[PDB]
């Protein structure tokens, strides 16, 4: 298992514009298009992102391409972030995947906002961090996915995904 297969399980794959759990226009593997309510604003962003007139539909290859950019940007954002970098640096490879997953879903700002949990992860207090991570809107809104990520942090194995 690796970051790519992990996120592909959590986000799924859709070739036509859809609405995410929050109601925002998305496509492919969890690629947010816009928070705007306009389907037209969404198609416009889509065509801008792909470099062609898509009419709201893309191919598997195009979806995978957006996905490769997004994971890359996720990793680079963590490494540039003064709050995240130290945490990331301190973790083992499995747990690094867990924080990349959070960033991909909620953005760097969001994760950087989990101050207490980040401090607990850095100190390697696994059980305590898992408990604090669960007291969040994130956990309440997408409990099945949050549980998987949390278990990954608690155990340091890919069990939740097997
Ligand atoms: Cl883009
Ligand atoms: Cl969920």
């Amino acid at each position: 298992m690796n970051i790519f297969e992990m996120l592909r399980i959590d986000e799924g794959l859709r070739l036509k514009i859809y609405k995410d759990t929050e109601g925002y226009y998305t496509i492919g593997i969890g690629h947010l298009l816009t928070k705007s309510p306009s389907l037209n604003a969404a198609k416009s962003e889509l065509d801008k992102a792909i470099g062609r007139n898509t009419n709201g539909v893309i191919t598997k290859d195009e979806a995978e391409k957006l996905f490769n950019q997004d994971v890359d940007a996720a990793v680079r954002g963590i490494l540039r972030n003064a709050k995240l970098k130290p945490v990331y640096d301190s973790l083992d490879a499995v747990r690094r995947a867990a924080i990349i997953n959070m960033v991909f879903q909620m953005g760097e700002t969001g994760v950087a906002g989990f101050t207490n949990s980040l401090r607990m992860l850095q100190q390697k207090r696994w059980d305590e961090a898992a408990v604090n991570l669960a007291k969040s809107r994130w956990y309440n809104q997408t409990p099945n996915r949050a549980k998987r990520v949390i278990t990954t942090f608690r155990t340091g194995t890919w069990d939740a995904y097997k």
